[PDB]
């Protein structure tokens, strides 16, 4: 079983550049227009409308506007299980905060985040990460009784 990947990238292409090192295939968000998936994933993205030095999670900006229509998308929504979001700690309370807005406002687990490209040891600790959220996944199967 591949576990589900969903992902959004800019013209720089560094959370694309980090999505080809992790080694797991993954579906790109387009710049424009509606797509749909149909199994359950993690969402991996990064933040956007920094600036503010004391920040709110409700000021918008952070979620690039291609996730959001995304997620307005019932199914789509229905899927995600989890976030991973991509930034620059130069922004400090900022850094990655896509991040919190969906784990906060989907209700989903905020896994990991990462700065840029990501390093060596962000592709080593999201890989092996994934793998160990899937797993828990067969922590809750139905009842076959
Ligand atoms: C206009 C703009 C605003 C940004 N705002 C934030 C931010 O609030 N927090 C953060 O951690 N990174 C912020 N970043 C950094 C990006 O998240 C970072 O460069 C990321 O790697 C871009 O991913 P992408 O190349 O896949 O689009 C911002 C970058 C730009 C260009």
């Amino acid at each position: 079983t591949v576990g589900g990947l969903v992902y959004f990238s800019s013209v720089s292409e560094y959370t694309h550049r980090f999505v080809e090192k992790l080694g797991l295939p993954a579906t790109r968000i387009p710049l424009h227009g509606r797509i749909e998936v149909d199994e359950p994933y993690v969402l991996i993205l990064p933040t956007y409308g920094g600036g503010r030095a004391t920040p709110d999670i409700n000021h918008g900006g952070y979620v690039p506007k291609q996730v959001i229509a995304f997620l307005n998308n019932e199914h789509n929504r229905s899927l995600l299980r989890g976030v991973i979001a991509a930034g620059n700690t130069n922004f400090g309370a900022e850094f990655a905060y896509a991040g919190n807005v969906v784990s906060r406002k989907c209700g989903v687990p905020y896994l990991y985040r990462f700065e840029l490209m990501g390093t060596p040891d962000d592709v080593e600790a999201v890989r092996a990460g994934l793998a160990d959220f899937w797993k828990e996944q067969t922590c809750h199967l139905p009842s076959q009784l």
